[PDB]
Protein backbone atom coordinates (compact mmCIF):
# COMPACT_ATOMS: atom_id res chain seq x y z
CA UNK A 1 0.00 0.00 0.00
CA UNK A 2 1.66 2.98 -1.37
CA UNK A 3 1.52 6.74 -0.45
CA UNK A 4 2.99 9.89 -1.42
CA UNK A 5 2.72 12.42 1.88
CA UNK A 6 -1.04 12.92 1.94
CA UNK A 7 -2.09 11.12 -1.37
CA UNK A 8 -2.88 7.46 -1.20
CA UNK A 9 -2.26 5.70 -4.61
CA UNK A 10 -5.45 3.66 -5.61
CA UNK A 11 -6.51 2.70 -8.90
CA UNK A 12 -4.23 2.31 -12.43
CA UNK A 13 -5.51 4.90 -15.05
CA UNK A 14 -3.54 4.04 -17.59
CA UNK A 15 -0.17 1.55 -18.67
CA UNK A 16 2.36 1.61 -21.26
CA UNK A 17 5.36 0.32 -22.19
CA UNK A 18 7.30 2.33 -19.72
CA UNK A 19 5.35 2.51 -16.94
CA UNK A 20 2.06 3.27 -15.00
CA UNK A 21 -0.02 5.90 -13.66
CA UNK A 22 -2.23 5.43 -10.62
CA UNK A 23 -4.58 8.37 -9.44
CA UNK A 24 -3.27 9.39 -5.83
CA UNK A 25 -6.15 11.15 -3.43
CA UNK A 26 -5.49 13.58 -0.45
CA UNK A 27 -6.73 11.50 2.59
CA UNK A 28 -8.03 14.94 3.82
CA UNK A 29 -9.21 16.99 1.32
CA UNK A 30 -9.66 14.70 -1.67
CA UNK A 31 -7.63 16.39 -4.03
CA UNK A 32 -6.21 14.03 -6.47
CA UNK A 33 -3.39 13.37 -8.82
CA UNK A 34 -1.82 11.39 -11.26
CA UNK A 35 1.22 9.67 -10.78
CA UNK A 36 3.32 8.18 -13.29
CA UNK A 37 5.85 5.64 -11.94
CA UNK A 38 8.55 5.03 -14.12
CA UNK A 39 10.25 1.39 -13.19
CA UNK A 40 14.16 2.29 -13.99
CA UNK A 41 14.74 -1.68 -14.43
CA UNK A 42 12.36 -1.30 -16.92
CA UNK A 43 13.39 1.79 -19.16
CA UNK A 44 16.87 0.96 -18.85
CA UNK A 45 16.23 -2.34 -20.81
CA UNK A 46 14.30 -0.11 -23.26
CA UNK A 47 17.47 2.13 -23.17
CA UNK A 48 14.82 5.53 -22.97
CA UNK A 49 16.50 6.52 -19.82
CA UNK A 50 18.12 9.62 -21.39
CA UNK A 51 14.95 10.55 -23.63
CA UNK A 52 12.86 10.59 -20.30
CA UNK A 53 14.74 12.37 -18.13
CA UNK A 54 14.99 14.82 -21.06
CA UNK A 55 11.11 14.71 -20.93
CA UNK A 56 10.80 15.76 -17.62
CA UNK A 57 13.34 18.43 -17.40
CA UNK A 58 11.23 20.08 -20.42
CA UNK A 59 8.01 19.35 -18.53
CA UNK A 60 9.14 20.96 -15.68
CA UNK A 61 9.29 24.62 -17.67
CA UNK A 62 6.48 23.87 -18.94
CA UNK A 63 2.97 26.24 -18.03
CA UNK A 64 0.09 25.72 -20.82
CA UNK A 65 -3.61 25.61 -19.27
CA UNK A 66 -4.18 22.57 -21.73
CA UNK A 67 -0.96 21.05 -21.14
CA UNK A 68 -1.13 18.43 -17.95
CA UNK A 69 1.50 20.20 -15.12
CA UNK A 70 4.03 18.31 -13.31
CA UNK A 71 3.58 18.87 -9.57
CA UNK A 72 6.68 17.22 -8.63
CA UNK A 73 9.21 13.95 -9.25
CA UNK A 74 10.70 11.79 -6.50
CA UNK A 75 13.49 9.84 -7.52
CA UNK A 76 14.36 6.69 -5.55
CA UNK A 77 17.08 4.02 -6.79
CA UNK A 78 14.44 2.21 -8.56
CA UNK A 79 11.61 4.19 -9.25
CA UNK A 80 10.79 7.68 -10.53
CA UNK A 81 7.13 8.93 -9.40
CA UNK A 82 6.31 11.89 -11.35
CA UNK A 83 3.18 13.54 -9.63
CA UNK A 84 1.19 15.55 -11.57
CA UNK A 85 -2.29 16.92 -12.77
CA UNK A 86 -5.29 14.66 -12.62
CA UNK A 87 -7.65 14.55 -15.35
CA UNK A 88 -11.03 13.29 -14.88
CA UNK A 89 -12.77 13.24 -18.03
CA UNK A 90 -11.23 10.26 -20.15
CA UNK A 91 -10.17 10.64 -24.05
CA UNK A 92 -11.88 12.76 -26.32
CA UNK A 93 -11.95 10.51 -28.53
CA UNK A 94 -14.12 8.02 -26.18
CA UNK A 95 -16.48 11.23 -25.40
CA UNK A 96 -17.17 11.44 -29.18
CA UNK A 97 -17.48 8.02 -29.62
CA UNK A 98 -20.04 7.64 -26.54
CA UNK A 99 -22.08 10.82 -27.35
CA UNK A 100 -21.84 11.50 -30.80
CA UNK A 101 -20.71 14.68 -32.30
CA UNK A 102 -20.14 17.71 -30.24
CA UNK A 103 -22.12 20.99 -31.57
CA UNK A 104 -20.15 23.24 -33.21
CA UNK A 105 -19.44 26.00 -31.15
CA UNK A 106 -17.93 23.43 -29.13
CA UNK A 107 -15.90 21.89 -31.24
CA UNK A 108 -14.38 25.45 -32.31
CA UNK A 109 -13.86 25.72 -28.50
CA UNK A 110 -12.20 22.72 -27.44
CA UNK A 111 -10.21 22.74 -31.49
CA UNK A 112 -8.49 26.37 -29.96
CA UNK A 113 -7.99 24.64 -26.57
CA UNK A 114 -6.32 21.71 -28.42
CA UNK A 115 -4.54 24.13 -31.20
CA UNK A 116 -3.40 25.86 -28.54
CA UNK A 117 -1.55 23.81 -26.83
CA UNK A 118 0.19 22.24 -30.00
CA UNK A 119 1.27 25.46 -30.89
CA UNK A 120 2.96 25.95 -26.85
CA UNK A 121 4.55 22.58 -27.41
CA UNK A 122 6.12 23.22 -31.53
CA UNK A 123 7.29 26.70 -29.41
CA UNK A 124 8.94 25.09 -26.20
CA UNK A 125 9.51 21.57 -26.70
CA UNK A 126 12.80 21.08 -27.46
CA UNK A 127 12.83 17.61 -28.89
CA UNK A 128 9.64 17.07 -31.31
CA UNK A 129 7.21 14.25 -29.74
CA UNK A 130 4.11 13.73 -32.75
CA UNK A 131 0.92 14.57 -31.24
CA UNK A 132 -1.31 11.31 -30.34
CA UNK A 133 -5.21 12.00 -30.77
CA UNK A 134 -5.59 9.54 -27.74
CA UNK A 135 -3.34 12.07 -25.29
CA UNK A 136 -6.09 14.72 -25.65
CA UNK A 137 -8.20 14.34 -22.79
CA UNK A 138 -10.99 16.61 -20.91
CA UNK A 139 -10.90 17.95 -17.59
CA UNK A 140 -13.57 18.52 -14.92
CA UNK A 141 -14.62 21.56 -16.87
CA UNK A 142 -14.93 20.11 -20.53
CA UNK A 143 -11.68 21.35 -21.15
CA UNK A 144 -8.97 19.72 -23.65
CA UNK A 145 -5.78 18.69 -21.54
CA UNK A 146 -3.14 17.24 -23.42
CA UNK A 147 -1.27 14.18 -21.32
CA UNK A 148 0.52 11.00 -21.50
CA UNK A 149 -1.14 9.26 -19.25
CA UNK A 150 -1.52 5.63 -21.30
CA UNK A 151 -5.72 5.55 -21.07
CA UNK A 152 -5.89 4.22 -24.26
CA UNK A 153 -4.56 0.76 -23.28
CA UNK A 154 -6.69 0.14 -20.55
CA UNK A 155 -9.84 -2.30 -21.94
CA UNK A 156 -13.04 -2.36 -20.03
CA UNK A 157 -15.35 -1.35 -23.00
CA UNK A 158 -1.47 8.47 -39.47
CA UNK A 159 -0.59 11.56 -41.56
CA UNK A 160 0.60 10.49 -45.09
CA UNK A 161 4.41 11.69 -44.63
CA UNK A 162 4.21 8.78 -41.50
CA UNK A 163 3.11 6.25 -43.83
CA UNK A 164 5.49 7.29 -46.43
CA UNK A 165 8.67 5.41 -45.28
CA UNK A 166 10.26 8.97 -45.26
CA UNK A 167 12.00 11.14 -42.42
CA UNK A 168 9.48 14.69 -41.72
CA UNK A 169 9.06 17.26 -40.06
CA UNK A 170 6.76 17.24 -37.01
CA UNK A 171 5.09 20.26 -36.65
CA UNK A 172 3.48 19.11 -40.66
CA UNK A 173 2.38 15.70 -39.58
CA UNK A 174 0.61 17.46 -36.07
CA UNK A 175 -1.60 19.93 -38.06
CA UNK A 176 -2.17 16.79 -40.08
CA UNK A 177 -3.40 15.25 -36.32
CA UNK A 178 -5.27 18.43 -35.30
CA UNK A 179 -7.44 18.30 -38.65
CA UNK A 180 -8.94 14.65 -37.91
CA UNK A 181 -9.34 15.77 -34.23
CA UNK A 182 -11.20 18.89 -35.66
CA UNK A 183 -13.23 16.37 -38.06
CA UNK A 184 -13.67 13.97 -35.54
CA UNK A 185 -15.32 16.56 -33.04
CA UNK A 186 -17.53 17.95 -36.26
CA UNK A 187 -18.73 14.82 -37.74
CA UNK A 188 -18.06 12.03 -34.96
CA UNK A 189 -16.36 9.75 -36.86
CA UNK A 190 -12.72 9.62 -38.69
CA UNK A 191 -12.11 11.16 -41.88
CA UNK A 192 -10.28 8.24 -43.37
CA UNK A 193 -11.54 5.07 -42.14
CA UNK A 194 -12.02 1.88 -43.80
CA UNK A 195 -11.83 -1.72 -42.52
CA UNK A 196 -9.73 -2.46 -45.54
CA UNK A 197 -6.08 -1.88 -45.15
CA UNK A 198 -4.90 -0.69 -48.26
CA UNK A 199 -7.98 1.37 -48.73
CA UNK A 200 -7.50 2.96 -45.69
CA UNK A 201 -3.75 4.02 -46.71
CA UNK A 202 -5.13 5.42 -50.52
CA UNK A 203 -7.41 7.69 -48.49
CA UNK A 204 -5.03 8.62 -46.53
CA UNK A 205 -2.84 9.51 -49.52
CA UNK A 206 -5.34 10.72 -51.79
CA UNK A 207 -6.46 13.45 -49.96
CA UNK A 208 -10.65 13.14 -50.86
CA UNK A 209 -13.00 12.62 -48.07
CA UNK A 210 -16.66 13.57 -46.80
CA UNK A 211 -18.16 16.71 -45.91
CA UNK A 212 -21.62 16.30 -43.71
CA UNK A 213 -24.33 18.52 -45.29
CA UNK A 214 -24.54 19.71 -41.73
CA UNK A 215 -20.82 21.36 -42.08
CA UNK A 216 -20.95 25.04 -43.64
CA UNK A 217 -18.70 25.61 -46.41
CA UNK A 218 -16.10 27.81 -44.19
CA UNK A 219 -15.17 25.01 -42.09
CA UNK A 220 -14.78 22.49 -45.00
CA UNK A 221 -11.93 25.20 -46.27
CA UNK A 222 -9.90 24.58 -42.95
CA UNK A 223 -10.30 21.28 -42.85
CA UNK A 224 -9.06 21.18 -46.35
CA UNK A 225 -5.84 22.95 -45.88
CA UNK A 226 -5.33 21.23 -42.81
CA UNK A 227 -5.80 17.68 -44.42
CA UNK A 228 -3.52 18.83 -47.42
CA UNK A 229 -1.72 15.53 -48.19
CA UNK A 230 1.35 17.39 -49.64
CA UNK A 231 3.23 19.09 -46.54
CA UNK A 232 4.01 21.71 -48.54
CA UNK A 233 0.85 22.91 -49.02
CA UNK A 234 -0.64 22.24 -45.56
CA UNK A 235 -2.11 24.69 -43.36
CA UNK A 236 0.60 26.24 -40.60
CA UNK A 237 -0.90 27.22 -37.13
CA UNK A 238 -0.79 30.53 -38.02
CA UNK A 239 -3.02 30.30 -41.37
CA UNK A 240 -5.48 28.47 -38.81
CA UNK A 241 -5.56 31.57 -36.62
CA UNK A 242 -5.56 33.42 -39.27
CA UNK A 243 -8.88 31.59 -40.60
CA UNK A 244 -12.51 33.07 -40.03
CA UNK A 245 -14.14 29.77 -38.93
CA UNK A 246 -10.76 29.57 -36.23
CA UNK A 247 -10.82 33.41 -35.12
CA UNK A 248 -14.39 33.41 -34.23
CA UNK A 249 -14.71 33.62 -30.68
CA UNK A 250 -11.05 33.27 -30.00
CA UNK A 251 -9.49 33.93 -26.75
CA UNK A 252 -6.39 36.01 -26.96
CA UNK A 253 -5.27 34.25 -24.11
CA UNK A 254 -5.01 31.46 -26.51
CA UNK A 255 -2.28 32.63 -28.50
CA UNK A 256 0.05 34.97 -26.75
Amino acid sequence: RVKIGHYVLGDTLGVGTFGKVKIGEHQLTGHKVAVKILNRQKIRSLDVVGKIKREIQNLKLFRHPHIIKLYQVISTPTDFFMVMEYVSGGELFDYICKHGRVEEMEARRLFQQILSAVDYCHRHMVVHRDLKPENVLLDAHMNAKIADFGLSNMMSDAAPEVISGRLYAGPEVDIWSCGVILYALLCGTLPFDDEHVPTLFKKIRGGVFYIPEYLNRSVATLLMHMLQVDPLKRATIKDIREHEWFKQDLPSYLFP
